């Protein structure tokens, strides 16, 4: 039995941690005694600092990191990063089932990593303890970013500190005030509770959350022809479902939000709107 080793840095109850389940339960059916997969959420195997070298090495077979983690193997994926590039989730998937968005599943090919797949999350909101109305409101604040240079220069261009952190991090980072605020989908904001820690969120769709679902080339190629393709062609099947489904679970974890009575969500005035997309947009200069 070829055992498949998944780890990854989210709750079960969101559309990675869904998506991987999906996925051992639909490769265990047809595929039962022959292929095994054990999913490790919540960093219970590898977190953020860890899991791609544990890729490399053979620790784990499977991963799907946010697009805003790879500068370490790649510059190509940055494009993800750009704050306002895509409106919604439907023109990022545009972009990654296109010619070009399939080829970035390659870009970390001399580096012994394969892309598989895009799996959503959602687009990125902003909070704080503070409200954030305008983007002169973010000025001074200390703000959690992944480990991306783009994300880094976004804050930076909003007069804000940045702090990487490890996904697992967040919640702790918050409460102890060696960052006061954030960006991220609704999914995760609720499902890690940081909404407990964070009383304002603004509704601005700046930015995204999506994965690339990553294996080790060497594992991948040394598969039985069979088993690679059959795998291959159920991870399409989840992909569907995973993508059909991330646009509820973002909005249900926001409904949760508003449930729990402790944080308020502004709705950007048109106005706003366009003062965030001036504020922000400058970064893509240092991108081309």
């Amino acid at each position: 039995p070829i055992v498949i080793k998944f780890s990854h840095v989210v709750a079960e109850n969101t559309p990675k941690g869904q998506g991987a389940l999906l996925f051992k339960k639909l490769v265990e059916q047809r595929l039962g005694g022959r292929v095994e997969v054990d999913v490790y959420p919540n960093s219970s195997l590898f977190g953020d600092g860890k899991e791609m070298e544990a890729l490399l090495l053979g620790d784990v077979q499977m991963l799907a990191p946010s697009l805003a983690k790879f500068e370490q193997y790649t510059r190509k994926v940055q494009i993800f990063d750009l704050p306002f590039l895509f409106d919604d989730i439907q023109a990022v998937d545009r972009f990654q089932r296109s010619p070009q968005g399939r080829a970035l599943l390659t870009s970390m090919q001399g580096k012994g990593i394969l892309g598989l797949a895009y799996w959503h999350n959602g687009m990125k909101q902003l909070s704080a303890n503070r409200p954030l109305l305008e983007p002169e409101d973010a000025r001074g604040l200390k703000f959690r970013v992944q480990a991306s240079d783009v994300l880094n220069e976004q804050f930076r261009q909003l007069r804000a500190i940045s702090r990487k952190m490890s996904f697992a991090e967040v919640y702790q980072g918050l409460q102890t005030g060696v960052v006061n605020g954030t960006e991220n989908t609704w999914s995760n904001y609720e499902s890690q509770k940081v909404n407990e820690v964070q009383k304002y969120f603004t509704e601005s769709n700046h930015g995204l959350v999506d994965y690339m679902v990553i294996t080790n080339a060497k594992f991948w190629n040394g598969l039985p022809a069979d088993i690679r393709e059959e795998l291959q062609r159920i991870m399409d099947e989840v992909t569907v479902q995973v993508n059909l489904e991330a646009e509820r679970l973002n909005r249900d974890a926001r409904q949760r939000i508003l449930a729990s009575g402790a944080s308020e969500i502004h709705t950007l005035s048109p106005q706003q709107r366009a003062d965030w997309r001036q504020a922000m947009q400058p970064v893509w200069q240092k991108f081309r």
